[PDB]
């Protein structure tokens, strides 16, 4: 098959299992490697559909080498969480209560060291994200929230050439454990074509299967922010939280727009959207080396802002 693009520059961590209400999670718990010792902070990683811990290898190698930590776990229905039966098998009620019991580990384990614990996203894992911020049982204990190309709305290409994405919870209710494959739309997901061939060949990301269930929640997830029935985001919205939105502004698979009316109805002091030209849904993860950089770089100098101590 196609080989993984990058090169990882530090220690790759033990793909680490721990079971948790009828589910064996895989986990990494990524240190910091960077020759001083110490953290200024950990991020806790929160994938999107389809996604899994070797697609966030790229963002745990930089964030390690600049002072740190991350955790990640394939979510259920994902990854090596949940494979054959019950890939794509899980609803709102599990996505969040698997969170909180993740959140809770890593708080125990920085509660020791003293450090700050960040939470990122990207695009259904980033809808996630935001939302937490808004009903998480700790939303006020996380130091900042990081949103990549959140899932809020779908871009009108995807909508328009993936249907059935509008199908699937339309019919949820009646139908929530037909399982379904619509294909991975690999000139959306990213502009660099090593990542693409990456992508396509690899058979931890081909096929993928999510449930009409699975599919509804995460899908009224975002829609349920971008509406803003009666000011939910002002009305529950972790007071005065660090948000950073970074989004792609070539994305075509969740539209910017989704992002940038997040940022205005956000009623924290400290919000801010970036919008990147050339880029494109995965900027996080599966970008080219020029996009990669920039983005990560706003993430990391921001972290830095908000760890800035003496």
């Amino acid at each position: 098959s196609a080989p993984y693009p990058y090169k990882v520059q530090t220690t790759v961590p033990e793909l680490q299992y721990e079971n948790f209400d009828g589910a064996k999670f895989g986990y990494m718990f990524w240190p910091v490697q960077n020759g001083t010792n110490e953290v200024r902070g950990r991020v806790l990683l929160i994938h999107g559909f389809g996604e899994y811990t070797k697609i966030q290898f790229r963002l745990m190698d930089h964030l390690s080498l600049n002072g740190y930590e991350s955790f990640t776990f394939d979510q259920r229905g994902a990854g090596v969480t949940s494979p054959g039966r019950s890939k794509g098998v899980t609803d709102e009620y599990h996505v969040f209560n698997d969170l909180e019991h993740f959140v809770e580990k890593n708080l125990s384990e920085c509660k020791a060291k003293g450090i700050p614990l960040f939470m990122w996203g990207h695009s259904m894992g980033g809808g996630i994200c935001l939302n937490y911020a808004c009903q998480g049982k700790h939303k006020n204990e996380i130091s900042g929230y990081i949103g990549s190309g959140p899932l809020i709305i779908l871009h009108p290409h995807t909508m328009y050439n993936k249907p059935t994405q509008i199908i699937a919870p339309l019919l949820a209710k009646f139908s929530p454990r037909v399982r379904i494959d619509t294909g991975l739309d690999l000139k959306g997901i990213t502009s660099d074509k090593a990542y693409r061939a990456f992508l396509g060949s690899d058979p931890m990301s081909v096929p993928l299967y999510g449930s009409f269930r699975q599919i509804h929640d995460f899908m009224q997830r975002g829609a349920k922010l971008y509406k803003n029935e009666n000011n939910y985001i002002q009305k529950n919205f972790a007071k005065d939280k660090p948000v950073i939105i970074m989004h792609g502004q070539d994305d075509t698979i969740n539209d910017p727009k989704g992002s940038e009316k997040f940022i205005r109805d956000c009623p924290s002091a400290d919000k801010e959207l970036k919008l990147y030209p050339g880029a494109r849904h995965s900027i996080f993860s599966l970008e080219t080396d020029k996009v990669f950089n920039t983005v990560f770089n706003d993430m990391k100098q921001w972290l830095d802002k908000h760890t800035t101590t003496e």
